[PDB]
């Protein structure tokens, strides 16, 4: 079985191990390529904290939903474990703040200890009348990149660096069956007009008195216009931008300064903290993730294509019930081929 | 109005800046001197992790419950001030754990947001099947007392390097107002018997993924032998030993193992982590802290004396409040001087 996969942000080098780690068998051994045009640190993934968390409104596939309960149990499992350390996964409690009430989220249960703010903790913030706690994960996303390629090198994976104009160009070379992992750039394989870049910009910053995440919200600008603040292994993530349909790769000044003068409203603490470094990157919002198959009529042949892309502001929330799920597709592809 | 305390750990130096503070005036000026054998780095207050928690059990004297919680006030009023940086000040959440069921603390209203631990939170400890979870603040024990002494030096405080022998020796230079903040080296100016050494030895860790603190419990060997993980602003201090009577200043393998092995069992995590230093330190336990004014027949005179020590586990926890209170007897002795 000769398999590409095209992508190697979380979703694709996740895909990629799940798929080996099922159906690469002594009876059915497969050949898995990761092609991509850009690799770590260089993919919108390693920008990302990484903190665990879902959208505020419940997802339109509910199915999203046990996606990222899955993906949740998998890493609390593993939080423990003294490898942790090289997934970049760890424990983090912290603030969800709202001016009004808001109901309780979809996914209230599937995170440690959630409950309300009392009055006392949200005199802490003047802005803010309403708001959660919890504990949930951090998944680094740098981290888990490298994690990820070592585990799929050690199992015999070949990476290759090359942009992919078309899916008949793959399935020239003989894929039989091509993964697509690609991001919000899926749109130049196959025109998706539903998916857009949602670019944001973040700021690294020294602040390692930061033991909390602190996510304000803002819901008439929607998701991801509001500060944030979110204390990673080394370094705390400040951002708080959302534009749809931006597709410049270049850090601004009026980014910049709307976060920093967000989040140091937010903590006053952050305005002595050394600035490390920034950057920018689209999230791929669609309505939903596609992760779909198709069948694929190029050339002298068909192709079986699993789609697996569109992943918004939460692909490290979903990767590994995402990828499980494309793994159960690639099981009906082999079950069709017999 | 010469006055001289004696102490240059939190006790001291806290109670010289709020005897200034409230009672160096236009119509009263103070020469406020402070007399220590050992300063910053190099003092009990140094090694301490510096978690606002006070024990497990209400206090002997129940006025300590009230120094304990004007000091937690105090410090959450500035927790998110710039200056917060300089003091050493932060907000952590994190886990009381015991084996069996124990009532709740005398502090749980002090703290933000204390609440039982859910099962699952439980799941995450398989020696421990209860606990606590809340929110309270750590004051690094190094930078207050670096902040404090700027203060001091700041309103013409002078520091002189020298062990006083007696109160007689400080009252033939003409102290008028002697405040006592040995510590547990008090017993070598007066005879207390009830003042012993808990002597603790700590480990500090780089492991900067852990945004928790995990207290351990055993109340069988009593408060602080059971292991302990604390996140501070650089550093984990790792800890868990207390012994009554050992007054040995040396680091020592088998209680580097204790709290090695102890530690690693709680957060395996820690198994990892690089051991940057380790520390030995006396706890100055006494059966209540000795908050107290007595005055002293020798030589050719009187002189009055503060006592202010015997703080235990719970000196940053309580500083300002006993520091506050040592400031209203101050004025007693100020309003008998007419
Ligand atoms: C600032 C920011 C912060 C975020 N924070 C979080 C967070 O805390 N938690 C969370 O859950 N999510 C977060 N996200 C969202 C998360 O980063 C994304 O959902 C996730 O990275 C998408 O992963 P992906 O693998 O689909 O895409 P990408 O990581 O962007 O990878 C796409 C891959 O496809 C390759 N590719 C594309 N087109 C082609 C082609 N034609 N040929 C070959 N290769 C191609 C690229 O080179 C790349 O390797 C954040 C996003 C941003 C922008
Ligand atoms: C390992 C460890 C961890 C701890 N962690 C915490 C924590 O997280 N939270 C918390 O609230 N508490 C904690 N504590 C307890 C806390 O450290 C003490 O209660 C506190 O430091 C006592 O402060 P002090 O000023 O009374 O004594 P010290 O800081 O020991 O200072 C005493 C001063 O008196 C001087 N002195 C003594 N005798 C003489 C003399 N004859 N002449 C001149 N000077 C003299 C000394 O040189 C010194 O300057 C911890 C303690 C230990 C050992
Ligand atoms: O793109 C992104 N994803 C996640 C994060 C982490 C913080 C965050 C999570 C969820 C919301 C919410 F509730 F609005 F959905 C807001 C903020 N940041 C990003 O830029
Ligand atoms: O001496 C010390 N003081 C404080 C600490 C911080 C952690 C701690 C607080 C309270 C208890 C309890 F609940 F047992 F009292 C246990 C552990 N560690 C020390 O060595």
């Amino acid at each position: 079985m000769r398999v590409v996969v095209i992508g190697a942000g979380v979703i694709g080098l996740s895909t990629a191990l799940c798929i080996h780690e099922r159906y690469h068998s002594v009876l059915q051994p497969l050949d898995i390529k990761v092609y991509a045009d850009r690799f770590t640190p260089l993919t919108t993934t390693d920008v990302a904290a990484g903190l665990w968390q879902p959208y505020l409104s419940d997802p339109n596939n509910p199915q999203e939903a046990d996606w990222s309960q899955q993906t949740f149990d998998y890493l609390l499992s593993h939080v423990h474990s003294p490898n942790a350390e090289n997934l970049g996964l760890f424990l983090i409690s912290g603030y969800n703040l709202f001016h009004e009430a808001i109901p309780d989220p979809s996914w209230k249960d599937t995170v440690l200890g959630f409950r309300k703010l009392t009055p006392r903790e949200l005199d802490m913030f003047p802005d803010y009348g309403y708001g959660w706690f919890h504990t949930s994960l951090i998944l680094e996303g740098k981290n888990y990149l490298q994690w990820l390629t070592e585990r799929l090198t050690e199992r015999g994976v070949k990476f290759f660096q090359r942009k992919v104009e078309s899916f008949e160009e793959v399935a020239r070379e003989g894929a039989d069956v091509i993964v697509n992992c690609t991001g919000v750039w899926a749109g130049a394989l196959q025109r998706d007009p539903l998916l857009q870049p949602g670019r944001g910009q973040i700021m690294k910053v020294d602040a390692p008195w930061m033991k909390h995440f602190i996510l304000t919200h803002d819901p008439e600008r929607g998701i991801y216009n509001s500060p944030y603040i979110i204390p990673g292994t080394q370094t705390v993530t400040l951002g708080g931008i959302f534009q749809l349909g931006n597709w410049s790769e270049l850090n601004n000044i009026q980014d910049h300064n709307t976060i920093w003068e967000g989040c140091c409203r937010l903590e006053p603490t952050l305005k002595n903290a050394r600035i490390i470094g920034e950057r920018t990157g689209f999230r791929p919002v669609r309505p939903q993730i596609r992760l779909e198959r198709e069948q694929l009529r190029t050339g002298p042949s068909n192709t079986e294509v699993i789609h697996n892309y569109g992943h918004g502001g939460y692909g490290l929330t979903i990767h590994w019930g995402c990828a499980l799920e494309a793994a159960k597709l690639f099981g009906r592809i082999l079950e069709e081929k017999k």
